[PDB]
């Protein structure tokens, strides 16, 4: 069936949408080619609709059926509980879209009688009505990227589909305990979300070294959410039901699947009907768990169809990495094509055909890759890095415009061990915090699904806990990583690394001069700039 | 061993402590005998210390051992999970004591890097150190009561013992999932906290009617927290460990039991050492679950020792109700004494010897009792009520002084079906909200462990959901209930019910005149005042 059927009404914004990077001195201090940085807007919604709309054909086989039976068997060992209205309220993110019914996320979090009474009513309706399609809003996302001249130039806006806040809180009551425990049990070490950056690296490196002659590849599905079929969604529901659940939870899960997860009507910010969805909604509670389980099921089956040897998989939504025993150059190439044809039959064709890789550093998944450097004693240390283009573009954007979110702070924490986060992001932002004497002001930072209130002076402790002390002394990075960073700087018109090392020496001196916590940051975060 | 050993340092306050009800016109509008209303203060801490300090002797027998084996068997069917630091933070109550380490409940709730980093450090310490006694603060509670001339007059302040906020958040990571699920599984229908007031009544009435010749009694232990021994606390820990837990959870539960739950040093608000505890701390996460499990184990054993027939128990902490088949007047009296001697051997002697009752309305537990009235069709309706003295005294106190908590609102909701909440509390407070045009201002209300933000206009929907529509039309209350309310009014110098019915007619007219939501409250909340 068609992933979407549209009416013609447009996907409308609900606030101003900025698309250009504003010429700023501070921002130009970091990046000079401002014209290359842009943000998506509802203006390009049409192009996206075109890409995400297509008929899905799916043919399953015994490889698929076998893996699904194996997953259900593991699922049957899971026990999950219903969250109460109050627990679900307390776990609701602070900045989510307010309800059309007169209350917002803050009212939910504060257990307002208005929010609470309405949520009890939505819950009772879910249990008593298991058929009426539930309303969802469709919006264009506003995200920042760097232009890609080697093609479409600017990317069209991504689309987000979500139900009302009341329903979202009810999804948590029914499924929060399930989505936070089931994936790990079913998939084991292949469940990517259980790992911090260093643990992810550890799993990949140990897996890689365990093969006599390792071969690996990344796979990513073109418009994965659109490739998810009704049968895939019902299969997910059948997996949830294998768990030992409370009766109301079972009833609510079934109702949510029928009325919301399998599909339903799309409404724009104007209240007009935009169309109908027959695929994965990107803004529901089960989006991540569902996508990961489905990608894992199809990829596991595909590995069997392609007869890949001693496969080990790592899955984060539609992002897949498979490491296996090489069967030879031409044999591997042919096996990957068979793998891809199986994934295609199961409905998940790739954006770009996967390619066999014999160098772990060259495999990119979740927009990241493993790389190596050396610690103080000269020992090899593996860590997670990524191309710095998007992180840099977003940093310049946040430098030029106060943003409710500090993605740059999130990158500093997740990528603390990398050459670019240390030399460029840390130097750039601490220089700014010093100049504005806001070194002690807490900033909101979205990381791993949660919004934290982080005081910059806490960074050394945060990084130490997440990456370990060696994060402050890595040196001798790989040529491939150094060249990628250098090229990216040239492309974006950001000062070469020589300049950053010089600027970092100054920031460090300024931090030490203050003593206390500030000096601690100078000592640890910028020990690399010394001598 | 001794429940407490003291040093001599005093239990000190950390803010002003008011003990007298302030002569106020509005408050005197509700109650005239202001001199009878008082609040406890640290001044009487010494008297309490005396009462809660004593040697505990405990002799267990096969009845006890048998019940414990049965509980462990049910416990073994429970699976519980560790909460992450973030989940535990989000579930931390908004007004809990700030940490000595530089952050408070709001910082915890907002996932401040300061709170989060410290909590990770406390967690790591719990796992790596399983012996060092953890610090706790001891404070006198400030609560409002009505004088009891027939004895001690004024009651001494209760004492609360609690660890630092960081530790409290770690208790949730290790045990939140356990304390919210285990009691119900082990105890079934006897676990009192699973019931709303009406469900509690339903369970008691159906149990009562199921006996050929019902006999029942309430039991309450004198200073229960003090009667809990080290063996009782270790037995609780052994029950928790029967659950299918994560390795870190098991380690943290063991460490918390050794370093905190079994006992430890007491520090006052001044930082001075007040003494040492060898019994239940009143302010830990496991206080309620632990007390309920322990009371259930001792009472179950005691029922067997006393050979009570077809016993059915309801347990809320140390508050116990037992309903059984009468064996005759003198037989029941003798069996209750044997029951009490068994409870005493197990270490839990009663405040007042329990007495057999053959009238369900006369059994009071959790300061409450079942009573009957009639709905619109004249059908008998059972509901939960209580002596209105404390609720009234607190209402007058909150009328005279703005309070962070609106216990009166909590009583209106929990006791909506009662004659006194409807005729006195609702009338009194809506009259005030009207006069101050604050009918739409939300008030903080502590109910069932959570703090809600309630808009008065939401009361009809709240009451309907909790008690059902019949709550707005009950009439023909029992003589015993009517006389108790009438006597209490005489004792406190509050206007007789005739006056309230008259005052309610006025409030109702004023509400109807406004239309909308206000008129709804007039129609439902005060339909009893009509004609
Ligand atoms: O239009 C879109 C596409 C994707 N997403 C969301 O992006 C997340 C995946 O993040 P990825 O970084 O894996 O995106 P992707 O490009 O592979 O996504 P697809 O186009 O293949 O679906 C998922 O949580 C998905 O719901 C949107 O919110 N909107
Ligand atoms: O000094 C005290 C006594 C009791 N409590 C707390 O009161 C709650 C029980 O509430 P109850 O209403 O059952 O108190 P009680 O008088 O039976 O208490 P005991 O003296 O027998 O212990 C329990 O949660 C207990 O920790 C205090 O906080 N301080
Ligand atoms: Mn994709
Ligand atoms: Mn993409
Ligand atoms: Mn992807
Ligand atoms: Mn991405
Ligand atoms: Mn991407
Ligand atoms: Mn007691
Ligand atoms: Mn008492
Ligand atoms: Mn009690
Ligand atoms: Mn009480
Ligand atoms: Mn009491």
């Amino acid at each position: 069936s068609m992933s979407y059927t549209w009416t013609g009404a447009l996907i409308t914004p609900c606030a101003a949408e900025e698309s250009k990077l504003p010429i700023n001195a501070l921002s130009n201090s970091l990046l000079r080619h401002h014209n290359m940085v842009y943000a998506t807007t509802s203006r390009s919604a049409g192009l996206r609709q075109k890409k995400v709309t297509f008929d899905r054909l799916q043919v399953l086989d015994d490889h698929y059926r076998d893996v699904l039976k194996e997953m259900k068997a593991k699922a049957s060992t899971v026990k999950a509980k219903l969250l109460s209205v109050e627990e679900a309220c307390k776990l609701t993110p602070p900045h989510s879209a307010k309800s059309k019914f007169g209350y917002g996320a803050k009212d939910v979090r504060n257990l307002s009688s208005k929010a609470v009474n309405h949520i009890h009513s939505v819950w009772k309706d879910l249990l008593e009505d298991t058929v009426t399609p539930i309303d969802t809003t469709i919006m264009a996302k506003n995200e920042v990227f760097c232009v890609q001249p080697e093609k479409g130039g600017r990317k069209p806006a991504r689309l987000i589909v979500f139900p009302d806040l009341g329903v979202r809180v009810c999804e948590k009551m029914a499924l929060y305990d399930v989505v936070s425990t089931l994936p790990q049990v079913v998939m084991g070490s292949s469940y990517g979300f259980q790992y911090s950056p260093g643990q992810r690296v550890e799993f990949l490196v140990n897996t890689w070294k365990s093969k006599k002659n390792p071969m690996g590849f990344s796979y990513d599905t073109r418009c994965f959410d659109s490739t998810v079929t009704e049968n895939d969604i019902r299969v997910e529901e059948s997996i949830y039901q294998c768990c030992d659940l409370a009766p109301e939870a079972r009833q609510a899960i079934k109702s949510l699947t029928e009325r919301l997860y399998i599909g339903g009507p799309l409404t724009n910010s104007k209240g007009q009907n935009c169309g109908y969805r027959r695929c994965r909604a990107s803004g529901v509670l089960t989006t991540s768990c569902g996508n990961t389980l489905t990608c894992y099921l199809k990829a596991s089956a595909a590995c069997r169809a392609a007869k890949l040897q001693d496969c080990t998989m790592l899955v984060n939504g539609d992002d897949l990495v498979v490491i296996c025993e090489s069967a030879g150059t031409q044999e591997d190439a042919a096996s990957l094509r068979v793998f891809t044809e199986a994934m295609t039959r199961y409905s998940a064709p790739p954006g770009d055909p996967p390619q066999p890789e014999y160098d772990l550093e060259l495999i990119t998944s979740c927009s990241s890759n493993v790389s190596v450097a050396h610690d103080a004693s000269g020992k090899r240390v593996y860590y997670l890095t990524r191309d710095p283009t998007t992180p840099l573009a977003r940093a310049a954007w946040e430098t030029a415009r106060h943003t409710p979110v500090n993605s740059w702070l999130g990158n500093i924490i997740m990528y603390a061990p990398t050459l670019w986060a240390r030399m460029i992001l840390m130097t750039h932002f601490f220089s700014i915090l010093l100049a504005q004497e806001q070194l002690e002001k807490a900033l909101d930072c979205q990381i791993y699904g949660a919004c934290y209130s982080i005081e910059p002076l806490d960074l050394p402790q945060i990084i130490e806990r997440l990456h370990g002390l060696s994060a402050f002394s890595l040196h001798s990075y790989s040529p491939g990583e150094i060249n990628r960073v250098a090229s990216c700087l040239r492309k974006l018109g950001v000062p070469p690394l020589r300049v950053w090392r010089h600027r970092a020496r100054s920031v460090r001196a300024r931090l030490l001069s203050q003593g206390g916590r500030a000096a601690t940051c100078g000592k640890y975060l910028f020990n690399w700039a010394v001598k």
